[PDB]
């Protein structure tokens, strides 16, 4: 299915040109899969296999994740928090 992800900072604006990385679980470990750069609305979109992806979004140091489920999740907003 497709998966969108929504990036914005800790004032609810939305991030352009962030860095997305979807990655999958493998033994005991996360393998980046695909990297996307959010458009000017902050959004990033892949279309994968159904399953679990950790996102890993990323803007000059700062950086949010969450777990994305391909085919039930429909879109997801990660704030770059960290």
């Amino acid at each position: 299915a497709k998966g969108s992800v929504l990036v914005t900072d800790a004032e609810g604006q939305p991030v352009a040109d962030a860095t997305v990385e979807f990655k999958v679980y493998n033994y005991a470990e996360f393998y980046t899969v695909a990297t996307k750069h959010t458009d000017r609305s902050g959004h990033a979109s892949l279309t994968a296999g159904k399953g679990d992806m950790l996102v890993w979004a990323s803007k000059d140091g700062r950086f949010g994740y969450s777990k994305l489920s391909f085919g039930k999740d429909n879109e997801l907003k990660i704030t770059l928090d960290k």
